[PDB]
């Protein structure tokens, strides 16, 4: 169980205004610590965000958080469950800002809505700072779905304020879950992450920025094109042919079997220079939060013996590059 915590400074909140939390359990004698981005979609407009909060307020409030959370997956302490990190201190960080984690603006006289996902992930790790995280080691900053796209949007951010706070022993790195997808022609997004950049005041990192310039900031939401940019360790986890992806592309079998083998073929080419990598070719959602996240192999080699495997490198049979090349969902016999 992981105790929740509500942010100290209550300038920063959730959507409708309510203060943003963490949800946190120690692990005295360790120095490595796990971060964790829950995802959730997001919304772009005042009508849109409005249905939201009708039905999926938890994403959008505080009010109504329990004390406690179970840690599943890559968040259980039990050996058995969670081979890689089962020693480590566990932050388990709600998504509440409905931003991919991007967002920098206050509610206010003009604002229906605070969107401050960038702003929480920094004031968590300040709160932490005085809990045991300024004696850490490592800091994995992880995440799922719009979690693992807001791993890759604030990950180098991290690793800037804790260098500019004094404390640039602590090794930053990310773990992006099925947050990598692709800006492709849809077999029947991009507009609205363009209008939810402008609704949220959202932020970029910046050498992405500096690249794609103002008005088109909405190219470093897509994983192929922001990873080059970054500065840190970032190990990328994709499903070939994930369920989000299928979903924007309007994809619910007749030749035009040609679109989902041409998705799966794309998908594996973004990834062939990301030196960190686990991409099995199945039809599925997230996975390293999910307790069997074990049970999945990519040639032979489970994820959590993958991700010591980069553990290790960063310091023959332990490899980190693990990609699909059969170009069918559920080709891989360990697919869920
Ligand atoms: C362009 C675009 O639409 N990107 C995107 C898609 C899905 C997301 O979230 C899925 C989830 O959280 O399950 C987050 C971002
Ligand atoms: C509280 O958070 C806001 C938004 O990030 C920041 O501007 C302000 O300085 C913070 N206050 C304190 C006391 O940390």
């Amino acid at each position: 169980d992981l105790r929740l915590h509500l942010l100290l400074n209550t300038s920063v909140t959730c959507n409708d205004g309510s203060p943003a939390g963490y949800y946190l359990k120690e692990s005295r004698g360790s120095r490595r610590w796990l971060l964790f981005l829950e995802g959730g979609w997001y919304c772009f407009n005042r009508e849109n965000c409005d249905s939201r909060y009708d039905t999926m307020r938890r994403l959008m409030s505080s009010r109504d958080w329990p004390r406690t959370r179970t840690g599943t997956g890559i968040l259980s302490s039990q050996p058995e469950e969670n081979p890689y990190w089962w020693n480590a201190n566990m932050v388990f960080i709600p998504y509440c800002s409905s931003d991919v984690w991007s967002g920098a603006s206050s509610k206010s006289e003009k604002n229906e809505y605070a969107f401050m996902g960038a702003l929480i992930i920094q004031e968590v790790v300040r709160e932490l700072l005085g809990r045991g995280l300024s004696g850490a080691k490592v800091l994995l900053l992880a995440g799922s779905s719009a979690g693992g796209t807001g791993v890759l949007l604030n990950v180098d951010r991290v690793a800037e304020q804790l260098e500019k706070l004094g404390y640039p022993a602590i090794q930053v790195r990310g773990l992006a879950d099925s947050g990598w997808f692709l800006d492709n022609k849809q077999y029947r997004p991009t507009e609205a992450i363009r209008r939810g950049i402008r609704y949220w005041n959202g932020v970029v990192p910046e050498r992405c920025r500096r690249q794609f310039q103002e008005g088109e900031e909405w190219n470093c939401f897509f994983g192929y094109k922001v990873y080059p940019t970054l500065r840190s360790p970032v190990f990328v986890v994709q499903w070939l042919f994930d369920e989000a992806q299928l979903t924007v592309d309007n994809v619910h079998v007749q030749e035009g079997r040609l679109y989902i083998q041409n998705l799966g073929r794309e998908l594996r080419h973004t990834l062939k220079d990301v030196p960190a990598s686990f991409a099995p070719a199945c039809l599925s959602h997230e996975i390293i939060i999910r307790s069997h996240w074990t049970d999945v192999q990519v040639k032979g080699t489970s994820l959590p013996r993958a991700l010591h495997c980069w553990d290790r490198s960063l310091h023959k049979g332990c490899p980190v590059h693990l990609v699909d090349s059969c170009p069918w969902p559920h080709c891989n016999p360990s697919c869920p």
